[PDB]
């Protein structure tokens, strides 16, 4: 089997991505995060505490007919941005793009944290890490693409993020028109649950690329590019005006200013993030101060290939039995 879904930034920013998901019977569709920095497929729903919930669609499990309790199970999860929720859980029908797993633990929401109250777009997330990381209590529950794996027709997923634009998310296959030249594949460390790799160095806009281990995590659920701050201070340096404000709680820079682009290594291959896409404009309405797209990462503790340099890519995740990633360029 396949399956291939649009995933739509949720805002002018590209602050995040949703894709719609169907869950129960008859569908109940809701639109999700994937994330595959984390390894919870949960959901806003009718358990949800009221106060908590606004704007987002809910799933209701008990107009489902193939929802069955997942009695004793528990999970909570809190994210590295300080974001939080928790709640009980069922088994049900999910599908993504015409792909179905029936029996996938979805993780019903009694308790969300305020940032995900206030984000009325994201009904939840789909997490797509390794099922290591699932915080169901007592027993660990598979993401998606874990029950998905032995159906698919390869097991692999792959990411195609739009810059200012919809994508797509693919399971099963990989579509060889989404990108240019060859995918390069490279190892994955699973011992911390992420689709965790090595890439091989960097460049700043025409500069001469710089030859370096940065190991950091593919993570479609966070926004930025995170990484160490030699690397962020080397970028940000090339561009005038731009400073570290503790403040506003990282670079920012003046919109007046060019942005470079940026380039990271994947083995001898070459994926290029252009200057535009490291802009996430005004800190506030109005202000000339622009929020930049590049961050350290110092003090998280992990790199994190987000968003912004996963869009510049088509990005493979390869769940064979040991697993790789794949980027191209597009």
């Amino acid at each position: 089997s396949t399956g291939s879904a649009t995933t739509t930034p949720i805002d002018s920013l590209d602050d995040a991505y949703i894709t719609p998901v169907q869950i129960g019977t008859p569908a109940q569709t809701l639109n999700l995060d994937f994330d595959t920095g984390s390894s919870d497929l949960w959901v806003f729903s009718s358990e949800t505490t009221a106060s908590e919930v606004d704007g987002q669609t809910i799933y209701t499990p008990s107009k489902s007919t193939t929802a069955k309790l997942l009695s004793g199970a528990t999970w909570s999860i809190s994210y590295g941005d300080g974001s939080s929720s928790s709640g009980d859980v069922y088994t049900d029908t999910v599908s993504v793009g015409g792909l179905t797993v029936t029996g996938q633990a979805v993780e019903s929401a009694k308790k969300v944290s305020s940032s995900f109250t206030e984000d009325s777009t994201i009904d939840g997330l789909l997490g797509l890490a390794f099922s290591t990381l699932n915080t169901v209590s007592p027993t660990q529950q598979k993401t998606f693409f874990d029950n998905a794996k032995a159906s698919l027709d390869s097991p692999v997923f792959t990411a195609d993020l739009g810059y200012h634009a919809p994508g797509t998310y693919n399971f099963g296959f990989i579509d060889t028109t989404a990108y240019t030249g060859s995918i390069t594949y490279t190892a994955v460390s699973t011992k911390q649950g992420f689709w965790e790799w090595t890439s091989t160095g960097y460049a700043v806009g025409s500069g001469t690329f710089k030859s370096t281990s940065i190991d950091g995590i593919a993570d479609t659920g966070t926004t930025l590019l995170y990484l160490p701050a030699t690397v962020v201070s080397a970028y940000w340096a090339q561009v005038s005006g731009a400073k570290s404000s503790s403040s506003v709680g990282g670079y920012v820079f003046p919109c007046s200013a060019t942005l470079p682009s940026f380039t990271f290594g994947v083995g001898s291959a070459r994926i290029v993030i252009p200057g535009d896409y490291i802009d996430f404009g005004p800190i506030s309405t109005g202000s000339s101060s622009c929020f930049g797209g590049i961050q350290s990462s110092a003090g998280i503790g992990i790199n994190i290939f987000g968003d912004v340099a996963l869009k510049a890519a088509f990005v493979v995740f390869n769940g064979a039995t040991t697993p790789t990633l794949g980027f191209a360029s597009k």
